[PDB]
């Protein structure tokens, strides 16, 4: 992990409060 996660991280980041 660390970097190689933040890839997935970044999506929970956009799928707390996205667009929707």
């Amino acid at each position: 992990g660390l970097g190689s996660v933040f890839g997935r991280l970044a999506r929970i980041l956009g799928r707390v409060i996205p667009k929707v």
